């Protein structure tokens, strides 16, 4: 995955219906506030979401939600843990918890269309 | 904005409560499908969202939704147009339309907490 | 629609990809705070959403988002105005504005899976 | 809660950061398809969401997401089980699972603004 690699993300866990992607907030991931850009944290969660969902077969995202709980400073290590919430014949939904220092710093919810 | 620059995004319009950010889907923005990664398109929309929201004063994102309508291939030019939907004293909501070739390819909805 | 009827909702306008549903905040629509229950406002928006999407053929709702901006008191007349944002072969997305006395009370965003 | 009462909903469990609300899909809860109206299921989840969040002090809902997985028929007994995902100084987020006959019917995600 080009974008994943470009962001320095690594797959730490992969299994049917699940995946964990980890990354560090680098200097090129900060925003106007000096903290982790919302797009970086989303990209992280979305990547885990893409991996987990596609273990069930080709799937494309339809709708995703991202809830942010605490701004992260440069150097933070973040992990996105994707778990399967629902698996239908044409769609599937996953929950992705974004964790840093053992606490949930963001919550991602996404649904895909199964090809 | 470091992440914005790292993704090759440019601000094309800025005004009270609004902003337009544009970018091109580069080789480092593709995903496992060979099309624009969901995180790239979100980062684009989120950047316009951040700019528009912060014209009203310091604001941080609370919850955002991204709805994807068509996968984009390498080289696509994309524009994220942010408009203010609601402005309250402690929160504000924006709609961000992602357009390519004159058509809406994604819809972003986000709410911020005003600092 | 039984639930619509039960809540006293009326279809004011219905055309390709759009619909307007109206209702009044009744005594049986209030929450403890004494204002319009979030579920009532959602039911109103969801009803317009359903009618607008049906104009394109049978479909089932997948994911919906409701953003609340202002509280409504008992007796308020309110409307849900749905418009089509995207129509694809397999899904469709609509925006629904909940309005009362000329003010935007809430914003509903929803996607359906076309059957 | 008037609206809760009107829909026949019952509070089964209420503890710090969590709540369980139960109800039955009645004749006045159906849509045209003859299945549980999306607004009824949302009202159920929203009610548990409200009760769970109130355990932390007064708060108003900002943004909520509802993901529908399975249709429910008339007479079905259903429950909304809310759990706290995040508690911050100014906001809080909850996950609410809508269950019937041991199956996950829908997933509700909501954030409140703490007063
Ligand atoms: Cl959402
Ligand atoms: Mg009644």
């Amino acid at each position: 995955d080009p974008f994943m690699e470009a962001l320095g993300l690594k797959v730490l866990h992969l299994a049917p219906g699940e995946a964990v992607v980890a990354g560090e907030v680098r200097a090129d991931h900060l925003d106007l506030h000096g903290t982790a850009h919302g797009g970086f944290l989303y990209a992280l969660a979305d990547s885990a979401f893409a991996l987990a969902s596609n273990t069930r077969g080709p799937a494309v995202a339809l709708s995703c939600r991202m809830d942010y709980f605490r701004p992260l400073g440069a150097g933070a290590r973040v992990e996105a843990r994707a778990v399967e919430v629902n698996l239908s014949r044409r769609t599937a939904t996953y929950r992705v918890e974004v964790v840093s220092e053992g606490k949930l710093v963001a919550l991602f919810t996404g649904t895909v269309f199964r090809l």
